[PDB]
């Protein structure tokens, strides 16, 4: 005989999901744009909606959209970050009725046209090298928290990678290499905890140079990568070394196995000339490294 | 800082997770001329009791993610597959009790929605349709010396009634221009997934069948009159209900409802009068909202 | 280089996705129709192009709004009535207009049932093979009606070979008596200008015709000896059986299934463990007419 | 029905996605190549559909095999020379083949730069426009060459209208002189036989021409009155550039950006805030070839 009495809710969150609109800002004859896709997302409270079908204290979805067009149009966006937190404080400063609230961005990749070196008023082409996002959550009496990351970022490296020494039992058939392709789609998150006391375009930026350069070593000789894993390892490390506001770093790579076809039967010898790509199955690893000083400091 | 480097002293490794991805294949099963099939796409992941492989470049207690496939094409060969819960379970023991240095094994199966071809109500030996009505899923995990937990859930699963839904007496400010409206259509994408926890005293694939009518009931009242929805959460709390009333073996419901508002499209300025006879989904921005419920029995007794 | 250096070969232009459901309701019993339209126009000018105007262009916006009225003002009894009514409306009205073409889909929507009860007015989205249709006509010309099933995913476990194929120095591929028949399937057929029948009806005698020839009679099936059969097995059913079917094209894509080799684990794969192969995969396509109706041109 | 009744209008099978990377070194310096092919055939008879015979039929899986084997034997120096060897292989080999076609498009990788300086052996996928050509040809026919970009998405804030269109009673769309003119182009263009140049620093001069007539000069821009008129001012600025290029297909796939009403809000939205719609969407299309090209067949 199940009733309200036996049940828990454990979770309740609602929202409004791709909001997607451009920022046009003129200067003259210049024109600047930011297009951006914004999800936000509220817990209440109370959950009157859900047990009892009472709407009383429900913003509606449709009013989290206004809410965001709304800023975006008085506040203008300098930053994806400034943007999240703008929208954060905004839920957590007018309705009682939020006991959290999380803001999701991510950019448009558009880059002004050049013609002969002169960059172009007013065009546009997309390009995505990897998908500049960020994300700020604040509980109620809680501190308002900022990550910063970059996704589908897809990197390869055609030598300095191998995968050696790695336990074997009756099931592995895997042979040693020195030598292999490093195919990965990297996503990266990071946490400035509370921090904000920097220019968020440029740290977002020397954040994204750390992972190329830790990735590829230098350009002359490179580095070698006894493994995925490690190659994430020289990530995380190189960022949380040359950037302090990096307390907290998230990194995924899903990894895709170039294979070495074998040609014997066709009459050829290759000698990793023509590799097919392994799309799936696929290996991903995932580690994420923060600062003793930092969790310790809670 | 006041050093030029971080070195492992500074650092805590909050989390260290690695696997394999899309595991696609089909286990036949022949009894004479009648074929069976079960086609899945498994993950799993592990977390090991060191981070050598990343901390120090050491790849000795390393589990090649080729050899997590090589197990759950081996595993799938000498077991079968009665069902993909039972088939999850198989695996996380597996890794369990072969590689001490495993400390948690998670297993994700999602099933290819084969069903068998009927011609004139007479069932085809070893002939099928891709028919997907909802993609069936499960996922075991288990820590070390911990308990090993079974989900099951189905996602991707469209579900629309063109009336006894509306949305009125919500919170009004200076930027809510929606109206209060007593008839729309109410369109969701659903992903449900429940907890069966230690469990497993049933028939997975009966119960499983047992869950989906519920959603689907639930969801749409009765076929005669069927029945108001005063909101997307209330939709969604009636699902959650209406499972836990009729199935003991479920613990825990997580129910998230992506909606698409279907908009009667202003004509006048065409010359016409549109009385709910043309609609127009908006696929973004899309609302939703998620609740989990859980049995306050189950939740107490854990610690 | 002027316009004088250059001809135009080809110019269209038309409105992509327009989504909308049309309800007809028979008091408390709802009935949906949910599609997507393109409509494209070739205008007998090429000014918007050649000289930057744009007198004779009829907005994309307005073929949108124009398929929307339509749908208001005519329902959807079935979407080639909708296709023909669309067609005919540009030809009628816009003397500017040399050819359209309308492409609907349906939104493959299903009525719930409880315990055998059709409900009034749920539904569930079960995509096993999208309908579509399509009507063109050039000015003056016939109004050609296309109908068909894409994403049609079918597959069998065996009565499936590949032998006795060309062999050269670059073939490694085995003879093949028994495998997995995995084909994703488009399929289209032309009615040319009869309309002398139910388009809903005929559409579902020929989905029928494509199962059943695909798999064979269900207590034995019917032994294919290539992909390439299978397509002409299904084709020449479907044009013994629906007379109203001038010409059909079928386009199989197919993903092979390997018995994964597991010597090397330790184990005896008997056809037990098969891993499908997505890319590359292989494709064929045949298009047949009635020598009657290519003839009768 | 039998054959007697039935004829075969077309025939024609091949493997799709044919992913591979071709590796070159020169000492420590990597070069990567990676492609996706297609490659099609018809054969001469249609006796594997017909009569179950596939003594001419080439398997699917050697078409992948001689792919892979001409990559490993040829290099790829450009992949329109890749897709001419191909087409040239199976033209040569196969008296059954009537018909080849080879389509192939570039994964997008970018060498990694460090302050101006080339990474060695490390590249980024960086798809701002994928590049792709198409080699066909019949037996005794041409072999003929067409080269493209795809996914190629400009945009502009300003310099865009679409005024005096033809206006009838389903006509709402207000006349405009300032729009932002958001495209996802499509653009191909024909070498014909022609080969006397550098296939890559014909294809970068194309690009160019597209990005240059698309935008006008970078101080001040330059006046679109319509879709159509962009399409044809960058066919234009091609053919004047580019002498190689016989014939230019360009399909601009549109997305309006709305001015969101925002006066209910109690604000005043001075094109400052813009939503994109993505369906319905408006798409054109053009074809222009050279007079001589066409005139000379
Ligand atoms: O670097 C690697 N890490 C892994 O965990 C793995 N598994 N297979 N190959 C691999 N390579
Ligand atoms: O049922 C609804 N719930 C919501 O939270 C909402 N927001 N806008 N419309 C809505 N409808
Ligand atoms: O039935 C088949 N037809 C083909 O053309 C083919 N090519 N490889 N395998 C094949 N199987
Ligand atoms: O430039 C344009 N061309 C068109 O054909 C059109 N239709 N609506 N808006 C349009 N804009
Ligand atoms: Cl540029
Ligand atoms: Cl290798
Ligand atoms: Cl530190
Ligand atoms: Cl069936
Ligand atoms: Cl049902
Ligand atoms: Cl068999
Ligand atoms: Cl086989
Ligand atoms: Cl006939
Ligand atoms: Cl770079
Ligand atoms: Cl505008």
């Amino acid at each position: 005989q199940v009733t309200i009495k036996d049940i828990e809710v454990l979770n309740c969150e609602y929202g409004k999901n791709t909001i997607k609109f451009l920022r046009l800002h003129r200067e003259g004859k210049k024109h600047f744009v930011k297009e951006v896709e914004v999800c936000t997302h509220l817990r209440l409270t109370s959950a009157h909606e859900y047990l009892d079908g009472n709407n009383s204290f429900v913003i509606p979805t449709d009013t989290i959209k206004n809410i965001v067009l709304v800023l975006a149009k008085k506040n203008g966006i300098s930053s994806i970050e400034q943007f999240a937190i703008d929208i954060c404080k905004h839920f957590m400063t007018t309705f009682c009725q939020v006991a959290y609230v999380k803001t999701y961005i991510q950019e448009v990749p558009w880059q002004r046209q050049y013609q002969n070196g002169v960059p172009h008023i007013h065009s546009f082409i997309l390009v995505p090298d990897g998908i500049r996002f960020c994300e700020a959550e604040q509980c109620r009496n809680g501190p308002l928290v900022v990550c910063a990351g970059i996704k589908d970022l897809k990197l390869m490296k055609t030598t300095q990678s191998g995968f050696e020494g790695f336990y074997r039992n009756e099931h592995t058939t895997l042979p040693e290499r020195n030598d292999r392709i490093l195919c990965g789609e990297f996503f990266c998150k990071w946490s400035y905890g509370e921090c904000r006391d920097f220019d968020f375009d440029c740290i977002w930026s020397k954040v994204r140079e750390c992972i190329l350069e830790a990735f590829s070593g230098p350009p002359d000789c490179g580095e070698y990568s006894p493994s995925y894993q490690r190659t994430v390892n020289c990530i995380q490390m190189c960022v949380l070394s040359r950037v302090p506001q990096v307390q907290v770093i998230e990194v995924i790579l899903n990894n895709n196995f170039y294979n070495v076809v074998d040609m014997k039967a066709l009459g050829c010898t290759n000698d990793k000339e023509v590799l097919v790509p392994v799309e799936t199955p696929y290996g991903s690893c995932a580690c994420t490294l923060g600062r003793k000083k930092y969790l310790e400091a809670q």
